[PDB]
């Protein structure tokens, strides 16, 4: 009578962690969400197989308006586990689900996996410097956007890096690359003109993080925003000022113009 | 020819990844350092049991010192492995480790492990709140550091909340505990006396991330100061103005006091 929530990492099926995996192999039912983050490298079946599971996959309306009409009744009388892409805690508004289990009688167990938000820590940039995170969203119709933009501005003001997670549009397969974010962030710095994000920005990529070749790249706007980063999922990383190991990391590992090197102190 | 940087995860032997574990099986040399962080909830023997593999423990110098003398000769040959509590290249210093490899000709891939970064989003705090990182540190001699007290500040300025790393002497197996760091921040404010960090500060304790039932309390200092929290390692947050939704998993989570719906919000 238990609902475990259980991240399933970064990449692929092989990203769930060996307690994850023994305990969801045990669950008597098993529901997944996958709106909320891609994991291009692995599908449905093999998640079912390795669990050796039949996986009832929820959209975003099953979860945020039914989650306690659809998982929760059945944890009432078995052991539930609710899958999700990387930590099922991180960047979401998964948290709040706990509360809905606490109210419905169910109790409720976290079991993490691997983080985009600790993964950054393979671009080379001290993990303890970035500053607020954000979400660099799609504009819809006539509404625009643009708060991530004031976010990097405060934490490259105070020498912080920007961590900035990109946009996904689940049920119509819409994955933001970190050039569309490029570009959307140069047309809000063409409004607000605080300099902040432009075509000599040093800015970070990191592209399908959990798989054993990421694509990491680092340099100026003008040279990345038409370079091709491979499949997503994305995220643009904006870095404040840098450590003199954090630049020679991004030259010698993210293939970044060597002139970053001399850091202006 | 390859360096395989492992993650092992939070708490215990199976918060490494089934990728980790099957990889960490292939190798024919298996590393790993304790002196970042340690497995409270696991020993040496139980995390070789699993690997199946005999583990060469590596002390700080050896890492820091001689890594390209201990680790790379072997990767040049061999599958060769380096574990890490945590999540590889979260620690400071190691990201620079993959360019010792690359200047030594070894090629290197990174498997991620679930880390803190993203495990206190247990917590119900939003993970794009927090801001930068801190670790407290014991003051010593005549050697008192403050700069953490600065970072709680700054973030808090800006609603952002302050992930606070307790000090730790791995060799010693000695760890600071959530109520000494609290004592330690009261003392530097009757110094700094920035309203940063008094008796009613709210804080949230958070201990053994990873296990199946870690600690999570939140309350304000003068309640909380003298709290029994278990057994280390403990992380220490101060939260900036909460959402309400944030608030709310505190209050039905973590046991804070009701009072925080007002006043902390
Ligand atoms: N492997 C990966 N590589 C690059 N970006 C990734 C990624 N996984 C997630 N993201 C980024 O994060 C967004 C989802 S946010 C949800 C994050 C998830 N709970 C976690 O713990 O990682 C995506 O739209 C994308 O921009």
């Amino acid at each position: 009578m238990v609902l475990y929530f259980i991240g399933l990492g970064l990449y692929d099926e092989r990203d769930i962690t060996v307690k994850g995996l023994e305990i969801a192999k045990k669950c008597d039912y098993v529901f997944a969400e996958f709106y909320t983050s891609l994991m291009a490298g692995t599908t449905l079946g093999r998640i079912q197989k390795l669990i050796g599971k039949e996986i009832r996959v929820l959209s975003r309306e099953d979860v945020e308006l039914n989650f306690e009409n659809i998982v929760l009744p059945l944890a009432k009388e078995n052991d539930v586990a609710f899958l999700t892409p990387g930590d099922p805690l991180v960047a979401t508004t998964h948290a709040e689900l706990r509360i809905r289990a606490k109210r419905a009688g169910v109790e409720s167990y976290v079991i993490h996996a691997p983080s985009i938000y600790s993964a950054v820590g393979i671009t080379g940039l001290h993990i303890y410097k970035f500053g607020m995170s954000a979400t660099v969203a799609y504009p819809e119709g006539n509404w625009f956007p643009t708060s991530y933009y004031d976010v990097i501005k405060e934490n490259a003001e105070r020498g912080l890096h920007t961590l900035l997670f990109l946009d996904i549009k689940a049920e119509k397969r819409m994955y933001m690359t970190a050039n569309e974010a490029m570009e959307l962030l140069l047309k809000v710095e063409d409004m607000k003109k605080g300099g902040v994000f432009t075509d000599d920005t040093l800015v970070v990529v990191l592209a399908r993080a959990g798989s054993l070749n990421p694509t990491i790249r680092a340099g100026y706007v003008k040279d990345l925003i038409r370079e091709d980063f491979g499949d997503p999922p994305h995220i643009l990383i904006v870095p404040g000022k840098l450590h003199i190991v954090e630049a020679e990391y991004l030259v010698e590992i993210a293939g970044a113009p060597r002139e970053i090197l001399r850091v202006n102190v």
